[PDB]
């Protein structure tokens, strides 16, 4: 399972670069995304968690574990806010409220190299936005007050031990 890159980690600033070519070594990167964000558990992980900065974006929505989408090179556009409880994988265990447009269009290529464009609303708009961010260096804790900040952070910081401590038992 690919390692995820915690706050206040420096290279989860860093800004994602295009895929070139959506090659083999994208669509398993791609598989082993899924497979980190399902053990989590999580419902979005981009490519930049896993200290790979390109423009690759993994999210399931589903309940089932079995609703995989892949959005490669993705443009997100608002179509106009809405409140949510957004966490993130790099930022484990902090959970709060981001207000984001509530509806936005998505273009995007898929792993056979493939162009779509979909309108998106809900849990859908929340998250392809949030996992943008992540392309652009940004977290979602960023939009929260800085006292909010530097406590996600003490608390992550103290998460990331007793994940360390846990390996060593
Ligand atoms: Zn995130």
């Amino acid at each position: 399972l690919l390692p995820i890159l915690s706050f206040p980690d420096p290279r989860l600033r860093t800004i994602a670069k295009p895929v070139e070519e959506v090659t083999d070594e994208i669509r398993q990167l791609a598989a082993d995304m899924f497979e980190t964000m399902y053990a989590a558990p999580g419902i979005g992980l981009a490519a930049s968690q896993v200290d790979r900065h390109i423009q690759l974006i993994v999210m399931d929505l589903s309940e089932s574990k079995d609703e995989p989408m892949v959005f490669i090179n993705p443009k997100v556009t608002p179509l106009t806010t809405q409140p949510y409880e957004e966490g993130c994988l790099s930022v484990p265990q902090i959970y709060d409220k981001v207000d984001r447009p509530s509806r936005v269009k998505i273009e995007a290529i898929n792993l056979e190299g493939q162009a779509f464009e979909i309108e998106a609303d809900g849990l859908l708009a929340v998250c392809i936005q949030h996992e943008m961010d992540h392309l652009n260096g940004k977290l979602f804790v960023d939009y929260l007050s800085p006292l909010k900040r530097q406590r996600a952070r003490e608390k992550v910081e103290k998460i990331v031990r007793q994940r360390e401590r846990e390996k060593v038992a």
